[PDB]
């Protein structure tokens, strides 16, 4: 499906379908289009830029693929900056964009491509939820309950986007997950990201524990030895 709407660049985020996020916008070149799209069926195209998070992005500075996202609110703030809450809807490819003065006009696509063998994908889904489950245990910044809340949800595409959204992926991976149309492939990629992380978090934990035991052993040695002094002193001062 061909769609002809405007593009808002995101400095360092990727907004996945069914992901809700506050964007903070303070440019003379954005808000005016964030309003003109507000009263135009409430739908925005969200494309992230790349290397040198340059405040004045050109036309080659955007990625090929983005997210169509609806606007949940707009809110002027004490410093003149609009907090705009959004929800991502579906991914779409750039045919060609256009810097029409300030904002960006663009065409035109839609995400819609699954895979064969739903037995493999059944397993692969189960493996993914189960890996995430063990992942939040090591992450712990993530609400232990949005795991189980969306443990139910059928949608594999949505499962993968929920996992992507809740992990501290680098941009490149963020976008490559957006760019992958095959839901199986992105589930296996994210399972590779989780595992990598998990390993890293196990290394760091072991290190932190060796380090704590050392601090505690050293501190106690110093205390015991300030004791020995203070006693030898009180003893000398006797006969």
């Amino acid at each position: 499906e061909r769609i002809e709407i405007p593009v808002l660049p995101l400095r360092d985020v990727v907004v996945y379908p069914h992901m809700v996020i506050p964007l903070f916008v303070g440019r003379e070149k954005s808000i005016r289009c964030l309003e003109a799209a507000m009263d135009h069926d409430k739908k925005i195209m969200l494309v992230a830029q790349k290397e040198a998070s340059t405040d004045e992005p050109g036309v080659n500075d955007l990625f090929t693929v983005g997210t169509v996202a609806s606007i949940l609110q707009m809110l002027k703030l004490p410093d003149g900056t609009v907090k705009v809450l959004v929800e991502g809807l579906q991914r779409a490819r750039i045919s060609a964009l256009s810097d029409n003065g300030e904002h960006f006009s663009a065409k035109a696509e839609y995400l819609e491509s699954p895979t064969i063998d739903e037995r493999e994908q059944e397993v692969l889904v189960r493996t993914a939820i189960s890996q995430f489950e063990g992942y939040i245990k090591l992450n712990k910044k993530i609400p232990p309950e949005v795991l189980t809340s969306l443990n139910s949800i059928d949608d594999p595409a949505r499962l993968a986007d929920t996992i992507a959204a809740h992990m501290p992926l680098k941009l490149a991976d963020k976008q490559s997950v957006l760019e992958m149309s095959d839901v199986n492939e992105r589930l296996e990629y994210l399972m590779a990201m989780m595992e990598s992380e998990i390993d890293l978090l196990q290394v760091e934990k072991r290190i932190r524990n060796r380090v704590k035991k050392q601090m505690e052993k050293s501190q106690r040695e110093y205390y015991l030895n300030e004791q020995m002094k203070a006693i030898q002193k009180e003893l000398g001062e006797m006969d």
